[PDB]
Parts: C-alpha cells; structure tokens; sequence
C-alpha cells in the first residue's frame, strides 16, 4: 500500500523524507511518466511505475478502484534489508516485491538536486 | 489473513495455543459449521463465519480464490488490546474487524473441554 513504500524508503535510506525527496522526481518519479527517464533514480521510478502495469495485469489480481497503490501487504525491515514476508497472497506478494525493488534501487542510484521537479513538459 | 488471526488471537489471550484451543471446537469453531453453537465461544465463532459471509458480498471486494483468509491487514497488538491500522483498504478494513472482534470475543467467553472435537454430525 503507498503508507507502506514511503516507510520501506524510510527502512532503506534512513537518512530520508521520501514525499519530499522523490515525488516529483525526474520524469517517472511522481504520477504518470512519459519520455525516457533522464537519470538512475529516475530509471528506478520507471521500473516500478512498469511493476505496477505488469501487476494490474494478473487476470488473478483484481485491485481496490484498480489501485495497487491500495494493496497492504507484511514486510519487515532489520537494519536496512527488505523481507517481504513468506505469507502474503500472490498479488501482495507481487506488489511487496515491485515496491522491494524500488526501494533497493533507490538506496544505490545518484540523486541530483537539478532534477527535483522538471520541466516534463519540455525534456520528458 | 490466516496467519493474522492467530497472531491476533495470541495477543487476545497470551496464555493460549490458538491452533489447538479453538480449531475443531463446537459447532462453528473450524472449517464451515452447522445447527445452532453449543455455547458462547462456539457462538464468537459462528458470528465470525456470518463476518466472512458478508464480506464475500461486497461487489467491491474481490479475494483472491474467494477466500477471506487470504487477504493481509494491518493491525497492531500492544498489551492486550487490538487496533486494526486505519490505512488498511475498505475490504482489509473489514476482514481486519471480522478478526478483532472474534478475538476479543473468545477473550471474554468461558471454554468448555467438553466440547473441543464433538460429534458435529450429531450434536449440530
Ligand atoms: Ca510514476
Ligand atoms: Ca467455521
Ligand atoms: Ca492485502
């Protein structure tokens, strides 16, 4: 769920305050994406922007107002690793796993002030 | 989720087995359930299966195998008491009651040995 990604960051850059570091990032940091990504952390942006189509996918997986952003699952977070826990259900699992991966990404991608809320309607 | 209400189950009575104490306990406690409950936390029990019943009727809840238990909340556990996590979905949300309210419900009711494994296809 959105309450539980912001707080996986949190969990793996403990130096951060996510709303305000990456909403508004680049071109696929933020609601919708469109161009190609004009950075890393950007990229990270797009990949979990993609986790979330391919999740609405899952003929399985029939999401609140089709939100995945809606779906809570069960992680934990001990000193900086992501579990995703064993028992969540295929469609939890699955957006544990996009969030997971955002997270990681996020942690090891190079941030740049200049990118902080672009002009996508000119460079993206 | 399943594995939630055990957990939550626990933390409602620390002194307790759940998988032991209230599977196969009268007439509701424990897959399906028929007649009328031999007694009140045979009737905790029955009250939770109507829970899971009206559940299944939201046409806006939509789980997964049609199965309640499948479906992962948020809820915390501090001291004996149970909050259901305000951000949980509408249909979490709900699942997340149906499990707080058995919980307490076995809390208060008095437990019979007699009846743990009856003869359903008797007594119910
Ligand atoms: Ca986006
Ligand atoms: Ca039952
Ligand atoms: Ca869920």
């Amino acid at each position: 769920a959105l309450w539980q990604f912001r707080s996986m960051i949190k969990c793996a850059i403990p130096g951060s305050h996510p709303l305000m570091d990456f909403n508004n990032y680049g071109c696929y940091c933020g609601l919708g994406g469109s161009g190609t990504p004009v950075d890393e952390l950007d990229r990270c942006c797009e990949t979990h922007d993609n986790c979330y189509r391919d999740a609405k996918n899952l003929d399985s997986c029939k999401f609140l107002v089709d939100n995945p952003y809606t779906e809570s699952y069960s992680y934990s977070c001990s000193n900086t690793e992501i579990t995703c826990n064993s028992k969540n259900n295929a469609c939890e699992a699955f957006i544990c796993n996009c969030d997971r991966n955002a997270a990681i990404c996020f942690s090891k991608a190079p941030y740049n002030k200049e990118h902080k809320n672009l002009d996508t309607k000119k460079y993206c």
